[PDB]
């Protein structure tokens, strides 16, 4: 399942993080996701080459010139055809979250807009943005990192790409050489062989962690009667 | 405040996109934000340089090898000398937000420990992690975004680095040219030159927003008496 993203960004050389290393290189290599970049410098007409401009009602702070910005994003979408969503990555979106990644790995085709200083005009978004997303709660520099987060994000739901959290919990603890290693041992069910006795144990560890660490994640969970089970045992010998 | 990031990653080359490009790359040039990488593949020993291992209890996936990564930890510890934070970034950690943002830059070194495959040993957390964050509730290919993400962010905070939120609301609209953009037009307020008018509306346009999409946000918050004057105003405008 194939997959083609279009980006519009001031620093498309940003996007080698993600399409020259690793998995997600290894995914570009491979043809299993395709990335494609567009400037809005190289759709400005003035000498300088201008992507900013001032924000009406004054204040500090620059926003991106709508021109070069609009005719970029018209480019992407006619080099992506017909059923291409196009994003907004801002603070003011969508909280993005693995049910959230899930759904956008449904489309075969994004456009992602990074926005750079202090954003984008409003109209904008109204007219050429089709859903607004936020990686997280935080102001960055510029949307490309999101960008970047969200493609990666993705990225791991296409087929052939890939060589806890699917039940809405933390990751189990993880262990590796040595047996020992400052004095710390390697929990023995995990040497044990005994697969069963292993697929629980790291349940359990799971429902403990996010019970201590995160337990508003439990709230929105239907937990199995095993999980239940399993719950209820760390949750008392935690209070042993 | 000059600020110092240490990072741990098999994919320094990636750290590129923030140390070269945009105001991120303007501070690293500007000596104001320090980035230096160290690569587990570097504290190796074998001949093909391996720095995965198999995970104790068996299942699908790799974890980082774990002499490498200490190594190269260890060596990143002595460079920073005293005072260095060491910080994971996984999503079993703290969940990282603007007030989050704001801690973290607090320090003026910072060690960034970037995890692939399916992590690092539990151990290695417990014995040379001090802090474990998360950058959001979704899933990725690797830490170094994450990482990324959060020198992006804490770098915001360094003086000379820059040339909604901080009162804890979503952004409000912003508007540039042309004054008419496929039918729509600029608030006029934002045209009067009334600076006390204009910000006025941006307070309310971002307590309305904030109200509208993440009204959760609103009740963390203490009010003003003129927010909430406007916030009123803003729900009997939306009622009407
Ligand atoms: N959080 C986020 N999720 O997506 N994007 C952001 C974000 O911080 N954007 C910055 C706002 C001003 C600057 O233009 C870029
Ligand atoms: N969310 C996050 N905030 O910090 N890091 C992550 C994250 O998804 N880490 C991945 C887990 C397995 C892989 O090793 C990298």
């Amino acid at each position: 399942s194939h997959m083609w993203i279009g980006v519009i960004s001031l620093f498309p050389e940003m996007f080698k993080a993600i399409t020259e290393f690793g998995v997600t290189g290894r995914a570009v290599k491979h043809n299993l996701l395709k990335v494609e970049c567009w400037n809005p410098r190289d759709f400005t007409f003035d000498k300088h080459k201008t992507v900013d401009d001032r924000p009406y009602g004054g204040g500090p702070g620059m926003l991106m010139m709508v021109q070069p910005l609009r005719d970029a994003i018209h480019t992407a979408k006619a080099a992506a055809g017909e059923g291409a969503k196009v994003i907004y990555l801002s603070p003011q979106g969508r909280k993005l979250d693995q049910g959230g990644v899930t759904e956008l790995a449904q489309n075969q085709k994004l456009i992602l807009v990074c926005g750079r200083y202090e954003g984008i005009d409003e109209r904008l978004i109204q007219t050429e943005i089709d859903e607004e997303w936020s990686i997280g709660d935080y102001v960055l520099t510029g949307g490309e990192l999101p960008a970047m987060t969200l493609i990666d994000a993705v990225a791991r739901f296409i087929p052939g790409v890939l060589g806890s959290f699917a039940d809405g919990l933390l990751d189990c603890p993880h262990y590796t050489r040595p047996e020992v290693l400052e004095g710390l041992t390697v929990p023995p069910v995990l040497m044990s062989g005994h697969h069963e006795e292993i697929r629980k144990w790291r349940l359990k560890q799971s429902l403990q962690r996010t019970w201590l660490r995160r337990p508003e994640l439990l709230e929105g969970l239907a937990l199995t009667d095993e999980q239940r089970k399993l719950l209820k045992e760390a949750q008392a010998e935690h209070n042993s």
